């Protein structure tokens, strides 16, 4: 019950492999390769600097056809994160309400410095167990 | 455009590989190790017979820790405040699936039994060999 006050960054479920990224002028189909590629459902899209400016899920590419184009022409006028600082019962409420399996983590300037994913809350409650 | 209207069971994007099931009486904490070695984010929810019942997912198990996962599958649905047929257009599957944000489509036939599901990234895989 106290572990849901604890900040993530401490709670060693936050991972930096496999979020591979795009950015504005990534093709669409270049990121649908990287989805099914990686077992991922959204890309974060980021700047030259590491800026996390937005993401290309799955959902996306669903509405997109009802190809070549890039990402920021895919988004052009269509209808998330943390920091490691951020409490897990505040996440895993924001989770549900958003219902996204990935939860980018950025530094405080905005910069992508790693991802948590749903499949490691649940992990770790597994381990709760024990 | 045409791809739009045709039958799901006519796009071979229907699989029946990992999709173990759980019961009523499935305990949350075995229902979550399936989650996590399956790698999926729900699981669907048969009866003695084959009829698909409900479906839990890993937002539900957020939902119970605001305690102790033991309690049945059943009992844990009482605190939360998905199907389609191989006859269902796959405009109407994508929309349904942008909508109601899920990966996994559980597929069942006229008697409501589950005989397969329709994932996200097959879905995604038949757009991307689009590239013909």
């Amino acid at each position: 019950t106290h572990f849901l006050k604890i900040p993530i960054g401490d709670l060693n479920i936050i991972t930096q492999d496999n979020m591979k990224s795009c950015q504005m002028t990534t093709p669409v189909i270049d990121v649908i390769q990287m989805l099914t590629q990686g077992r991922v459902s959204s890309v974060p899209i980021i700047d030259e600097n590491g800026y996390l400016i937005n993401v290309y899920e799955a959902y996306d590419v669903l509405g997109l056809i009802k190809l070549s184009l890039s990402v920021g022409e895919a988004l052009m006028r269509r209808s998330y994160t943390c920091t490691k600082n951020d409490k897990l019962s505040t996440i895993m409420d924001n989770i549900r309400k958003a219902r996204v399996h990935r939860f980018f983590v950025v530094d405080d300037v905005g910069r992508l410095v790693g991802v948590l994913t749903l499949s490691d809350i649940l992990k770790y409650i597994l381990l709760g167990s024990n």
